[PDB]
């Protein structure tokens, strides 16, 4: 289903990319987006796929259009433009300056303190999810661990029920990799009629979770509206609920087929930071975009006013021309360059969140199951969207060679 092309639109600067359904999926899906980068493909393209949009191919770009907002506006950040229109949440929805005040409360909910606060407990789930499992011998690592690990930390966060989370979860993949069961609009209503009710109740008897401490705070001075705690918090449900889950799975799937690269953090355990890090790179799964707020020459193209661009977060790190053998998995890369976490006013709120519920899982993991492998006869499949994801993923261990810590 390709849109006609715009008039403005040379037509050397077409390549038909599907970010819902990418061509070599099959090879992996960060290998699927890299063809973005091959030696005859422009720096910025035109696809005429999901209704026709930009694509910027190169990091140097991806990160000079993030710097830029005054062109480049958060307005209108997902593709298509009906689930781009339809996007409300705060606060990514908004561009500075405004942005930055409901930053700073956001970070109030989810920054390093409140991290470090919650450090011991996020160890002890960890833990006690892995020992649960380690005699088993096997295990569907998406839904016994990448899912409940994340997911039940951030309920905890939140303080809400985890009888929600096969709801909340499914209303959030709809979002990012859309079923075509529903619109994004529909996704985003049946989310809002969820917290609605929540946060009234938050309103008048608060409690010290981060939603009580959103639909109770302060901005410019004055108090929150109930349609602004309601934005946010939808934003942080979808952050906490489709992220960490899935880059789970991507550095399971590749740990568990790399024995090298398990027995190296084994070994030198000071190094899991520095390959926190490159893991971050090499399985990067972010991409939405901007919009146009008028017509603008970008690097020799001519952008109109209105038109939308994707700038692909996964696709900076996988850039040659930013790192050397991008595809391949270095530890002791001497430069560790990616915009996994974004780039600009925008950067990733829940990034330290994130990089604590990484290692935590990296450190005790490898301490009780050393040695794992993909099942046989399984076959990893994944799958493209704003975020992108592993549909599921068999583990196989022999208990014998597992240690009980
Ligand atoms: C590996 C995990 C994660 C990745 C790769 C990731 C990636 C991103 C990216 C690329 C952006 C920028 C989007 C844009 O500029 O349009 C972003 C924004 C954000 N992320 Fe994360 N994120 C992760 C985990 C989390 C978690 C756990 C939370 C917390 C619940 C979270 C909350 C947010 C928020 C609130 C923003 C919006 C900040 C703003 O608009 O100013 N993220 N994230």
């Amino acid at each position: 289903n390709l849109a006609p092309l715009p008039p403005h639109v040379p037509e050397h600067l077409v390549f038909d990319f599907d970010m819902y359904n990418p061509s070599n999926l099959s090879a992996g899906v960060q290998e699927a987006w890299a063809v973005l980068q091959e030696s005859n493909v422009p720096d910025l393209v035109w696809t005429r796929c999901n209704g026709g949009h930009w694509i910027a191919t190169r990091g140097q770009l991806i990160r000079e259009a993030y710097e830029d907002y005054r062109h480049f506006s958060s307005e209108c950040p997902f593709i298509p433009r009906e689930a781009g229109e339809a996007y409300d949440f705060i606060p990514t929805s908004m561009d500075p300056p405004e942005q930055r005040q409901f930053k700073a409360l956001a970070n109030q909910v989810v920054g390093m303190p409140v991290v470090d606060k919650l450090e011991n407990r996020i160890q002890e789930l960890a833990c006690s999810l892995i020992e649960s499992l380690r005699p088993q011998g096997q295990c569907n690592f998406t839904e016994d661990y990448a899912e409940p690990f994340p997911i039940r930390i951030f309920m905890l966060l939140a303080g809400l029920p985890e009888e929600d989370i096969p709801h909340l979860k499914y209303l959030t993949d709809q979002m990012t990799r859309p079923d075509g069961s529903m619109t994004f609009a529909e996704a985003k209503e049946a989310l809002y009629d969820y917290l609605i009710p929540i946060i009234e109740q938050r309103r008048q008897k608060p409690g010290t979770d981060a939603i009580s401490i959103v639909a109770n705070g302060q901005v410019n001075g004055r108090p929150i509206t109930s349609d602004e705690a309601k934005r946010m918090c939808g934003l942080l449900l979808v952050g906490g609920l489709d992220t960490v889950v899935n880059f789970l799975s991507f550095s399971m799937e590749f740990l568990a087929k790399s024995p090298e690269h398990r027995q190296e953090l084994i070994e030198r355990p000071e190094r899991i930071p520095a390959a926190c890090e490159e893991l971050l790179r090499r399985f990067s799964l972010v991409a939405d975009g901007r919009i146009l707020t008028s017509d603008y020459e970008f690097h020799g193209v001519q952008l109109k006013k209105g038109d939308q661009i994707l700038l692909p977060q996964m696709l900076s790190g996988l850039d040659e021309r930013e790192n050397a053998c991008p595809m391949h998995v270095d530890f002791s890369r001497q430069k560790v360059s990616h915009t996994t976490f974004g780039h600009g006013s925008h950067l990733c709120l829940g990034q330290h969140l994130a990089r604590r519920e990484i290692i935590v899982t990296l450190k005790e993991w490898l301490t009780r199951i050393p040695d794992f492998s993909i099942a046989p006869g399984a076959q990893i499949q994944h799958k493209s969207g704003i975020v992108s994801g592993v549909q599921a993923l068999p583990l196989v261990w022999d208990p014998a060679t597992t240690k009980a810590v």
